[PDB]
């Protein structure tokens, strides 16, 4: 059908302004702290501690197969990133200080992009 085609279009689209909101926030984390799954080699109790692990490298994968129908979804892993962070270690700590700035600066990306998901449509 043609109404299925324009969903696409538009599921194409939010998957384009994603991928640049994703972009954007990865550059918050110059430091490469959030890039790749925590290593279950080397934290072997992550598991016990954090139940639904989350990293840059694993969102792009699901934005790429068009896997988030809606910014909450997208927003939904960000968070998961920093909340897993803030709670595994302590607030001394570099990875700790690192998700807050993330949150922090990553704020005023998400601000503008539901700004532009509800705008463009």
């Amino acid at each position: 059908s043609m109404e299925q085609v324009a969903m696409e279009l538009r599921l194409t689209e939010l998957t384009r302004l994603l991928r640049s909101v994703l972009d954007q926030l990865q550059d918050k984390d110059p430091a490469r702290i959030f890039a790749q799954p925590v290593s279950l080699k080397e934290v072997p109790d992550y598991l016990d501690h954090i139940k639904h692990p989350m990293d840059f490298a694993t969102m792009r994968k699901r934005l790429e197969a068009q896997g988030y129908k809606n910014l909450h979804e997208f927003e939904e892993d960000f968070d998961l990133i920093i909340d897993n962070c803030m709670k595994y270690n302590a607030r001394d700590t570099v990875f700790y200080r690192a998700a807050v700035r993330l949150r922090d600066q990553g704020g005023v990306v998400l601000r503008q992009a539901r700004r532009e998901v509800d705008s463009i449509g």
